[PDB]
């Protein structure tokens, strides 16, 4: 078996296999990538996402989200206060204030240790799911507007034609703006680029091991998971490394920087933080391989996540028992 130990494997494609996008994600599962529910793809040299950033200041953050935090240091949840709109323009001169600007550290080590020890006490501010796409349109290679379909892959694969569409969204982040841990919906997929600004990390549990982390979660968060039982899904917990450690979660940890990419697998459990002021953008994506784990996604009980037009149908024909019992 390929990548036993379940490590975050890199990648380097020529601009020769930078060419055909699905055949380049089952040459890294051929691999093992999965096994450790996150890969990172370095692009060719040649390649380009666009020809510069310097008009985007222009693109509006209509519900900004202040991030309140709740707990201790390792073991807290947030939640998301809405502010007003705002350009990109003006969030970047906010996340450059002294307010909000990354600290002074001697290198990534301390500053992981400043966001875990300090996260907290803070409420950084995201522009979170914003549709759009930076991509030029004129960009043919790994162009996350251009992706095929989840839609025409359940279409290939089982024969059904079903409603519902399938777009990028932008994230506009500044230090200690925090993504808490989940999986995507339905266990998709996701497909991130960091566009540009200061680097992403990332934490990462294999998806073999994903029940040990609800496990903890659990007992982490009695109360939500009493009320719902699958409260991961609503996106609010946060379990430091400490704490993973403390409780032989496995988990790897990688820094993504502005150029690359970041590639989610089916019940990868992820979470992490930004440095500083960035962008990305990213996209839920289906193969062949997810249609299994699409059976099998745990659902949002009690209401609180939201379920996108989309994913309805994903429900309605890959869980119609919980279909019908939605209803
Ligand atoms: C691979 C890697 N790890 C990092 C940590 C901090 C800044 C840049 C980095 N790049
Ligand atoms: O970048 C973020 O804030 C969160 N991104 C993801 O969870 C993802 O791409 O799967
Ligand atoms: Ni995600
Ligand atoms: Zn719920």
């Amino acid at each position: 078996a390929q990548n036993p130990n379940c490590n975050i494997m890199i990648f380097h494609p020529t601009k020769e296999e930078f060419n055909d996008f699905d055949k380049y994600i089952a040459y890294m599962e051929s691999q093992g990538a999965h096994r450790a529910g996150l890969a990172k793809i370095i692009p060719p040299k040649e390649w380009k996402a666009r020809e510069t950033y310097d008009n985007i200041s222009e693109i509006l953050i209509a519900t900004p989200l202040q991030q309140v935090a709740s707990g201790r240091a390792g073991v807290f949840t947030q939640y998301h206060k809405k502010k007003k709109a705002m350009t990109v323009g003006e969030y970047r001169h906010l996340a450059n204030s002294k307010k909000y600007q990354t600290p002074p550290h001697q290198n990534f080590e301390d500053l992981e240790r400043k966001y875990w020890k300090n996260r907290i006490y803070n409420s950084p501010i995201y522009g979170a799911d914003i549709s759009g796409s930076l991509f030029d349109e004129n960009t043919k290679q790994w162009n996350l507007g251009h992706l095929g379909t989840i839609q025409d892959l359940l279409e290939k694969e089982c024969g059904v034609v079903i409603e519902g569409v399938n777009t990028p969204y932008l994230y506009f982040g500044m230090w200690k703006t925090t993504f808490a841990w989940h999986t995507e919906d339905m266990d998709l997929y996701s497909i991130n680029y960091l566009h540009l600004g200061e680097p992403k990390t990332w934490y990462v549990v294999p998806p073999e091991h994903g029940q040990r982390l609800e496990r903890l979660a659990r007992e982490l968060f009695p109360g939500s998971s009493r009320g719902c039982g699958a409260f991961l899904r609503h996106k609010v917990a946060l379990i430091s490394p400490t704490v993973l450690k403390e409780n032989g979660i496995p988990f790897n940890r990688i820094t993504q920087e502005a150029g690359e990419f970041m590639v989610t697998f089916p019940y990868g459990y992820h979470a992490g933080f930004n440095h500083g002021f960035n962008c990305a953008e990213a996209i839920n994506f289906a193969t062949p391989r997810w249609i299994d784990y699409g059976k099998m996604a745990s659902q949002c009980s009690c209401g609180e996540a939201r379920v996108t037009f989309s994913m309805d149908a994903f429900v309605r024909i890959l869980q119609p028992e919980r279909y019908d019992l939605w209803k």
